[PDB]
């Protein structure tokens, strides 16, 4: 196991067409969760809520209506025009849409801090780097409370050569060198998803 193996999910899951294929993308994920998983639990408060996401998603794709959760958009074009997801502010709590939404918030904030963590100084601060992140992101969805206890948990974060070493390729460098290879897909993806989501006015489903 290794990162580049996992980030590869995400050029992968993208079609000529502007797609993102969500078998691709719930495999991405899944790594992404072993890999935040081999840094202890600072991070169970997002990784514990992101694998229970999948499965929910999984089931989706695995149900009689598998063909209709082939892709975001596919997914997006279904479940709005047969109403089966909740615009407002609740019949149906566990729709692709809304489900996929906090799996795309925390996708942006892994994005954010892999990309702080390829691109700072050698013993750069790991909570720093991981607060700048979250702050830009997933705290706009948090409450202050848990913007306050998860601010201070970065703080119990490895340095940044244990992350670096957690991604298990053949040196420290060759696994900066690998971000940045990696990272724009997985940008490619969120900004694909966000303008989806954007345009179906499904940035804030409940």
């Amino acid at each position: 196991f290794n990162l580049k193996v996992v980030l590869v999910s995400f050029k992968q899951c993208l079609t000529d067409k502007g797609e993102v294929l969500l078998d691709h993308y719930i495999a991405g994920w899944k790594g992404l969760v072993r890999f935040l998983n081999s840094l202890g639990a600072v991070f169970s408060f997002i990784s514990k809520d992101v694998v229970a996401k999948l499965q929910i998603m999984e089931r989706l794709r695995s149900s009689p209506q598998s063909e209709h959760y082939t892709s975001l958009q596919s997914m997006v074009a279904y479940e709005v025009s047969n109403k089966l997801v909740d615009m407002d502010h609740p019949r149906h709590p566990h729709s692709g849409c809304r489900t996929v939404l906090r799996l795309h918030r925390a996708l942006h904030w892994l994005q954010l801090f892999l990309d702080g963590l390829r691109t700072s100084s050698e013993d750069a601060r790991t909570s720093t780097l991981c607060s700048e992140a979250y702050n830009a992101t997933l705290a706009n969805y948090h409450s202050w409370i848990v913007r306050q206890a998860v601010t201070v948990a970065f703080c119990a974060l490895p340095s940044r050569k244990v992350f670096l070493e957690a991604m298990n390729m053949e040196s420290t460098e060759q696994a900066v060198e690998m971000l940045g290879e990696a990272l724009p897909f997985i940008e490619h993806v969120y900004d694909i998803s966000q303008k989806l989501y954007a345009e179906h006015s499904l940035l804030d489903l409940p």
